[PDB]
């Protein structure tokens, strides 16, 4: 629509008035009072009303100016996530344009994070330059508007032991396919500009490594040594990626005192508000003073000293945030004490499942993830799951589908995006998948990662993504708390069904495709109901063959869906099934409330069970059942 709703920020502290601004537009032929009404809701309750009215002559508009539409400090409670939904009328009340708008407060990113990323521009090899401050600006308001509380700076640093000097511009030197540089003013600019909507900045930096291109920072009693040779060469030799990187041994109190020091100025420098923490990957390994041995007790494993490492960072860079990428997210169990104000795994499908002997490659296996993670920390999971990598071979020759896509000029597969996207937010994690990237594909919104180096966009996003990104991105906002606030998995076991009786859940696990994947999740006072259409479609989250496997799934109608009130006496179970209700980020609702058509009946067990009503299912719905 074009009602260019706005607000201030994109997070309130609950001290904080909301100033929204949108715009009346008269697109009729009569002069007339055009009334804008944006009705405040929390969940499925309707807390306030506001509304505007202007009389606007045919194709006049008026946006509103600071004090016209508010939310007052102190109305809304604190961690909770809102919806505004608004109508422009007419003076006979037909409905010009509508849209809805989540509104986030929180005293901070950490309990429910919504994480976009900040990159270098493809078209300028790669770097961040002052000139391309005009295309950021305009993908942070959109960022902004979808409630964007923290930014992942990817590749503005110098070098890892460097990473962000004052000088006005340095040169990735190590960064040899594009060559590319950082003006450090373009940096600060969005570092500035992220503050301003309440947002953090976090400054992406390794947290072991010496760059290849430059010299020692300490002598190599510090280093760590390969215990086997294998991927980082010879035992007794210092662990090597290859020649571009060595590695410190975690465990050493001066590389400790190096690294913690060396981000501590490049944050003041930058302005960034903490660090996100990376590494390669996992190693046995020897310190110096071992380096000969060949007794595998007196080696030991890079995840097994990341906890005691971490902690020491934190307790070095104590106003600073702080998190480790755990690639593929196998360490969990390793991490779960450390000092880490957010929990993020970069998800790959050849990763080893959270479910046990099987790669992590369907919507299922992302799940499992979360849960995993919820389960060890509290915490909700930020997920790296980078959509479709499209990869070519040294010839141009696309070695997978996406790559035929690519070389077709086509598009993001859009439902593959947001499938995922949904998968990861319903099991109560976050999708961190939209970029600031000034990449020209991403046709003036903001762009969908697809490969590890974060800048490169192969593919266009449509309209139609852009916009149902958005609307995702509300959906995930207005419902933080029935999808990830002391929420967890229910042993209640949720079943759809056609209208006519055929069962359409088949795997609760989420591991196969060609179902209405349905399962329950329980908080204190309610329970959920998660269905994902993968009706017709396979269920691999990353879209490796683009187009060539389409990932729309069948649009279903009039669907059944049972719930067992596992403990429930019948008394509570008619109260209850008269507050079953739907919402979904798809077009047909965006966000919007109904309620559900339930009737009770009693299942094989003995228990009362609800006979929702669900009328449509296109991606991605969630019923919501008060149980108080
Ligand atoms: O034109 C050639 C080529 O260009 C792009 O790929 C370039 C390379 O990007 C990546 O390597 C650069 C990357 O290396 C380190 O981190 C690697 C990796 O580590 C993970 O833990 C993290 O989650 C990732 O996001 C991260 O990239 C540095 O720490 C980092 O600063 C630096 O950016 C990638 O690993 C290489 O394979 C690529 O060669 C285009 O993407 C590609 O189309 C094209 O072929
Ligand atoms: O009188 C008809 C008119 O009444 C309402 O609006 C009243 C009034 O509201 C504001 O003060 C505006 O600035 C004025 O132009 C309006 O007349 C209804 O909202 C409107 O639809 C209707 O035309």
């Amino acid at each position: 629509n074009m009602i260019n709703l706005t607000t201030d920020k994109a997070v309130y502290q609950a001290g904080e008035a909301v100033h929204l601004n949108l715009t009346l537009n008269n697109t009729t032929s009569l002069a007339q009072n055009i009334t804008a009404t944006a009705e405040v809701y929390s969940l499925e309750n309707k807390l306030k009303t506001l509304q505007y009215t202007k009389y606007l002559l045919p194709n006049e508009s008026y946006t509103t100016q600071k004090g016209e539409f508010v939310i007052p400090a102190n109305s809304l409670a604190n961690n909770r996530g809102y919806l505004l939904k608004v109508n422009i009328s007419d003076s006979q009340n037909n409905i010009l344009e509508q849209g809805n708008r989540a509104i986030a407060v929180e005293d901070d990113w950490r309990t429910f994070p919504r994480y976009a990323a900040i990159g270098g521009s493809q078209k300028d090899n790669n770097s961040v330059l002052t000139k391309n401050l005009p295309d950021y600006y305009r993908e942070l308001e959109q960022m902004k508007n979808m409630n964007i509380n923290s930014y992942f700076f990817y590749d503005v640093y110098k070098s890892a032991t460097n990473p962000f000097p004052n000088v006005p511009k340095f040169d990735q030197s190590w960064n040899w396919w594009s060559h590319s540089q950082v003006e450090t003013d373009a940096v600060k600019a969005l570092v500035n500009r992220v503050h301003q909507t309440g947002a953090v900045a976090m400054l992406y930096n390794m947290i072991l490594a010496q760059n290849a291109n430059e010299t020692a920072v300490l002598p190599d009693t510090e280093y760590i040594y390969n215990y086997e040779t294998g991927g980082y060469g010879q035992n007794g030799q210092v662990m090597t990626y290859s020649p571009l990187q060595y590695y410190y041994n975690p465990l050493s109190k001066s590389w400790q005192n190096y690294i913690s020091n060396a981000m501590a100025q490049a944050m003041k420098n930058g302005g960034f508000d903490g660090w996100q923490g990376d590494t390669i990957g996992d190693n046995r390994v020897l310190s110096h003073n071992q380096k000969d041995s060949r007794d595998i007790a007196h080696s030991f494993m890079l995840s097994d000293v990341y906890a005691e490492f971490l902690n020491k960072m934190k307790e070095k860079l104590p106003q600073y945030y702080l998190t480790l990428n755990d690639v593929n997210g196998e360490n969990i169990s390793k991490l779960a004490n450390s000092k880490q104000d957010v929990i993020y795994n970069e998800l790959w499908p050849f990763g080893t499942s959270a479910l046990g002997n099987r790669p992590q490659e369907s919507y299922g296996d992302l799940k499992a993830r979360v849960d995993q993670v919820r389960q060890a920390t509290g915490k909700s999971l930020i997920v790296g799951a980078y959509m479709e990598e499209p990869k070519f071979d040294d010839n141009r020759i696309p070695l997978n589908g996406a790559a035929r896509d690519v070389l077709a000029s086509a598009t993001y597969q859009t439902d593959a995006v947001l499938l995922t996207t949904a998968a990861i937010a319903a099991a109560g994690g976050y999708h961190m998948s939209l970029a600031a990237l000034a990449n020209p594909n991403d046709g003036g919104g903001v762009g969908v990662l697809e490969t590890a180096y974060y800048p490169t966009q192969s593919l266009k996003v449509s309209k139609e993504l852009n916009r149902k990104n958005y609307h995702y991105q509300q959906f995930i906002t207005a419902y933080e708390n029935l999808l990830r606030d002391k929420v967890e998995n229910d042993s209640a076991e949720p079943q759809t069904f056609t209208a006519n009786g055929r069962q359409l859940s088949q795997d609760a696990l989420g591991i196969n495709g060609d179902q209405v994947w349905t399962y329950a999740k329980k908080g204190n006072d309610f329970r959920t109901i998660q269905l994902l259409n993968l009706m017709g479609i396979t269920s691999d989250w990353k879209n490796e063959d683009g187009y060539e496997n389409n990932k729309t799934p069948d649009e279903q109608t009039n669907l059944l869906v049972t719930y067992p009130l596992t403990g429930v006496s019948m008394a509570e179970a008619d109260r209850i099934a008269k507050q079953v209700y739907l919402t979904s980020p798809d077009d047909w609702l965006q966000s919007s409330m109904i309620s559900l058509a339930t009737q009770v009946k009693t299942n094989e067990n003995g228990d009362p069970v609800l006979y929702i009503q669900v009328p449509r299912l296109t991606l991605w719905d969630m019923i919501y059942i008060l149980e108080h």
